[PDB]
């Protein structure tokens, strides 16, 4: 994708933004984020993996029934579901001692009105975040990243097969893999000002 002139001022002033704020005062330690993946299984088919993450590791995903998608009311369910996960996997948001900072891409059913409530209730800070972005976002440039060429190595035959090659997978990652991907970000942001918004190397 060649970025146009409208993105890459948006990349740029986002980073900017992220970059002073990370000076004043560190806050990668509380980012949840998050995105969708298709995985494919022959029986021609696929499911959409959904899954949120932090430094600590994976802390909630769905595997959609084949051919089904993300849409408004499932992506609200989700966030739901994922907080009753974070309030079992993650004690230091149970206690309020720490606000959940997410971050996400602006797919539309992450921004429609019932899910922009949904956060607004559960008090999430939404972080900024540019589109055509995934060289800034963590699940796809560190997460997918590597899952993507292990998957290459796969053939899956069921729905199932997927399910357990994703939760052995997740979990043969070290603590150290998340918290690598997570705290990558500064220097992404960086880039990508020294880049003045275009794709970087
Ligand atoms: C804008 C815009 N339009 N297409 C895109 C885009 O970024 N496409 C590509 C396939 C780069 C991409 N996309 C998403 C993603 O979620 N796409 C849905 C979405 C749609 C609109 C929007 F504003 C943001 C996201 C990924 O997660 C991802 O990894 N990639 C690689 O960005
Ligand atoms: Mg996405
Ligand atoms: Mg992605």
């Amino acid at each position: 994708h060649e970025l146009n002139e409208r993105q890459m001022e948006r990349r740029k002033n986002t980073c900017e933004i992220l970059l002073s704020r990370y000076k004043r005062k560190s806050f990668l330690h509380r980012i949840v984020t998050g995105d969708e993946k298709w995985i494919f299984f022959v029986n021609g088919k696929k499911t959409m993996l959904c899954v949120w993450w932090d430094q600590s590791g994976v802390i909630y995903y769905e595997l959609l029934k084949p051919g089904e998608t993300v849409n408004a009311a499932r992506y609200q369910q989700q966030l739901i579901n994922l907080n009753r996960a974070l309030q079992r996997k993650r004690p230091e948001y149970q206690k309020r001692q720490h606000r959940v900072i997410f971050l996400h891409d602006n797919a539309p059913s992450h921004t429609a009105r019932a899910v922009r409530d949904t956060l607004e209730t559960l008090n999430w800070e939404v972080l900024p975040h540019a589109a055509y972005s995934p060289d800034l976002a963590p699940s796809d440039y560190h997460l997918f990243a590597s899952m993507g060429h292990a998957l290459a190595e796969q053939r899956f035959d069921s729905y199932e097969s997927v399910k357990k090659w994703l939760d052995e997978w997740f979990a043969a990652k070290d603590d150290e893999f998340y918290w690598r991907g997570i705290h990558k970000l500064p220097e992404r942001w960086e880039k990508c000002v020294a880049s003045d918004g275009k794709y970087f190397e």
